[PDB]
């Protein structure tokens, strides 16, 4: 995987960015978060995640919450 | 996002493939599977999901049993 920082987190809009050191941020929708807590991340959460090109360019899959 | 069906699904590995009228057919991972409950997925079943390109190839994402 890849390990990053949620930079911010809209949890009634269910996305944000995940900030990555020396890359750029990453698009996260809640689709792609897992567990079975509430699909939702906030500011400073440690992520792991793979990134993925969807039709709009990168985008995080697979985001364990650490 | 489209719709296809389940062509298989090995639920002790965790992944199989969907099946596309018309088109190729799509790997699916269990953490690509949305909604409550436990993750997998039967032959034949109904599911909607978007295509991203992973370092493996194309896969399926925000899949929803339909
Ligand atoms: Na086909």
């Amino acid at each position: 995987m890849q390990e990053g920082k949620v930079k911010w987190f809209n949890n009634e809009k269910g996305y944000g960015f995940i900030e990555v050191e020396g890359g750029s941020d990453v698009f996260v929708h809640f689709t792609a978060i897992q567990g079975e807590g509430f699909k939702t991340l906030e500011e400073g959460q440690a992520v792991s995640f793979e990134i993925v090109q969807g039709n709009r360019g990168p985008q995080a899959a697979n985001v364990v919450k650490e």
